[PDB]
């Protein structure tokens, strides 16, 4: 900040900063005296503080992101050091770890010296809203897949681990609109890979729902693959819908096709309940059970004949040849 | 240009007024109507950003931000970036004032989420009984593509309050699942008398068959709970009468 | 250029490259319809865009690729070819209707998505038999039951 500074002298009667217009330069007072002046709601100006030694004003505007709380006019010849707001933002972005101390110490001052700049309202909500709105707009950027813009936003003082407020990870946002390279180097930022949302949808569960192969590959590449508390439920629903892309896609990540359902219903049992011959044995080729006794306690062959197909039992026996050899 | 960017950042509402006048003069004179595609893209992106703002506000609540956004003219019918309507989001987080403001604002009371949830489902899962009542008095229904298997999974979970919320919202508790399965069968097999009683309070279907070719009477008698079989037999006789 | 933008999954790229005036029915040396290329490479956006512009999926064969996809059971590809409205009642290398192939497979969901678009359940094959006969030949009678469920209206006409 020092290497970018300028001094200036103001004669009495001048106004350095008006409350109406936004600040563009904040001035550090090093000599002279000057007076702080909020436009009083009574129709006048009153008086707040007489800032003579080693004091600055205009910063509280750069933190609160609002208009100047006080118009500030001079009192006598004052030696003021002036810094523009643009370079302050451009150093806060690179020195953001040193930048936290700025808001921290400014608020602890506002607590200790309330007569300085506390005469307004709360600011912590405003900084939280800045962070939250940046999160929402980086969500929009991930939906847009702007690699340069997303990188600039993230390196401009953004925490990559902050997802959608419900929990949709930035992987969700890049995958929903079909972005592969966006997904990869956004997930290389250190954001968690198992960020299940408000709903409990996995980043890979979201990927299998929204239909993108690239995210399917990438998330397995990073790790923390598709995990869920239910495997046969969504599997049986997809088998009922007969979405072959979705069926191979859930099976692509290796989710258990031998698991259970709302009852003890294996996905192979559901496949036998449907009737076809191609998808039906794609689950047992991954390790599904053809002798998994159901909630009743009957093998899937019994339900296969119950539904109205013996062809099905023949396929189940083709799979069961090895088991019967073991049996 | 950068200075004007900062000024519109601090005067976003006046920026909205600027774009409004830009649209009006585009339709008025032959200067802005040239290459209006990018202008349409810009107004769409701006309205998407305002949709994000209003959805986040409703996520925290902020009735005062609700009046601020109705002053700003942001689209209330539009959902959030993710695909969740403002009413779905207001159902997910307990806020009755936000829900009634959304109803008064013309926001679609019945709509599907990005993954396909109705707002009543969000209220049920988040325990918003008041939002459930407001949705019912407005008339919204689930209209879920897999209402049957969702009901069956709720029965398997055993949560009585979840299914009572579903019944209060108006779903047929015995709705057939994907494999023409009635949740009464699995309910009787589990043996919990509470859910069988709940399943028959709104009208059970013991006559309805299942993927096993069975009846809820058979499942209840297999479980062995005498009161369960008695209640299911009473409901079966009631069905046989009509 | 539609092929090249669709193969790598580009929607906005495809749209304004096609608004440049490039032909929309640009079959290649292989004769691959751009919309055929889109259905082969699996992108929904190009599917929508090409129909928006016009000159939709056209081919000299409809039941051949339909029967091959039914054999592969690629439900996304099956709905995708049917998305553009290509004839599911067409023929094959022989007089093999895609509904005949669906009866030759056995299932009940994909099978009647072709007759819901207008496929023929009385289309006599090269032998000269209705698809019901091949349905029973393959080893399923409930396939004939589905075909009769579709054929109720025809029998009312018959």
């Amino acid at each position: 900040i020092v290497i970018r500074l300028h001094e200036e002298y103001f004669l009495p009667g001048e106004v350095i900063t008006e409350q109406g217009n936004v600040v563009d330069h904040l001035y550090f007072v090093c000599e002279g005296l000057l007076e702080a002046l909020v436009t009083k709601t009574d129709g006048s100006e009153e008086s707040v503080t007489l800032l003579g030694p080693h004091t600055s004003f205009g910063d509280i505007s750069i933190i609160c992101n609002i208009s100047q709380p006080f118009t500030v006019r001079v009192c006598e010849l004052c030696h003021l050091l002036r810094l523009d707001k643009q370079s302050f933002s451009n150093i806060l972005e690179i020195y953001f770890h040193d930048g936290r101390t700025i808001l921290n110490n400014i608020m602890e001052e506002k607590e200790s010296n309330d007569r300085i700049k506390k005469l307004e309202s709360d600011i912590v909500i405003h900084i939280g809203k800045q962070e939250a709105e940046l999160a929402l707009k980086v969500n929009s950027a991930a939906f847009q897949g702007d690699f340069y813009q997303l990188k600039s936003l993230i390196r401009s003082g953004a925490d990559p681990n902050k997802t959608d407020y419900d929990g949709r990870s930035p992987l969700h946002l890049a995958a929903c609109r079909g972005y592969e390279d966006i997904t990869l180097f956004l997930i290389q930022e250190g954001v968690d890979v198992n960020l299940k949302d408000k709903f409990g949808h996995t980043p890979l569960f979201e990927a299998v729902k929204a239909g993108q192969e690239g995210v399917i590959g990438l998330l397995v590449k990073e790790g923390a693959s598709f995990n869920l508390e239910d495997s046969g439920n969504f599997l049986c629903t997809t088998v009922a819908k007969g979405d072959s892309d979705f069926l191979k896609r859930l099976l692509s990540s290796g989710m258990n096709p031998n698991s259970e359902d709302y009852d003890h219903r294996t996905p192979l049992h559901v496949a036998a309940s449907e009737g076809l011959f191609l998808m039906a044995k794609m689950l047992v080729e991954a390790g599904a059970s053809v002798i998994s006794k159901d909630r009743w306690g009957n093998s899937p062959l019994d339900e296969a004949r119950l539904c109205g197909n013996k062809k099905l039992i023949k396929l189940l026996e083709d799979v069961k040849n090895a088991q019967s050899s073991i049996y």
